[PDB]
């Protein structure tokens, strides 16, 4: 049993809810919240900007030190950093950004990072301002992630479309 509430069960391991990942993280304090990161960990907008704003910019300060030491992530890659006030850990995952021309096949590699964690609160990778089709992102998530993932979908209209169209 875990603390996640109000989710619709899609599969054995994937759950979905219309919720802001920031408000959900604040309520649950999950072991792992996933950030929709870019390779530079520049948390300007979308999930990354809202998460970072909720940490009072502490996520960005930590991220800048990580990049200064390690250099940029790979598209499809990830790193584990602090969850600050939102979670124990933040798994920063880089899905391909279609609005930068990145290979959508890298979305499966991105979701494979989730398998290193038993339970996660996450957004749909490469959705929103990353430009991918969220229906596609949910299909790759279900077909790739084997650990227990609780997906937060901010947009109520999109949530309803994801549920209604789910095979
Ligand atoms: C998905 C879930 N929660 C969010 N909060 C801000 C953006 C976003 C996207």
């Amino acid at each position: 049993v875990n603390s996640f509430s109000g989710y619709l069960k899609l599969t054995d391991n994937v759950y979905i809810k219309n919720a802001d990942i920031v408000e959900e993280a604040k309520k649950v304090k999950p072991t792992v919240v996933v950030n929709a990161a870019n390779v530079y960990l520049k948390h300007g907008g979308g999930v990354a900007g809202a998460l970072n704003k909720a940490t009072n910019n502490a996520m960005q300060v930590e991220s800048d030190d990580y990049i200064a030491t390690n250099g940029p992530l790979k598209v499809g890659g990830s790193c584990v950093l602090s969850g600050h006030n939102l979670a124990k850990h933040c798994l920063h995952v880089v899905g391909p950004n279609v609005n930068k021309g990145e290979d959508i096949q890298l979305l499966k590699s991105a979701y494979e990072n989730f398998n290193q964690h038993e339970v996660l609160l996450a957004p749909l990778l490469s959705a929103g301002i990353f430009g991918a089709d969220p229906i596609h992102s949910l299909r790759v998530c279900v077909d790739t992630v084997r650990t227990n993932v609780y997906l937060a979908v901010f947009d109520k209209n999109l949530y309803d479309k994801l549920v209604s169209s789910f095979l």
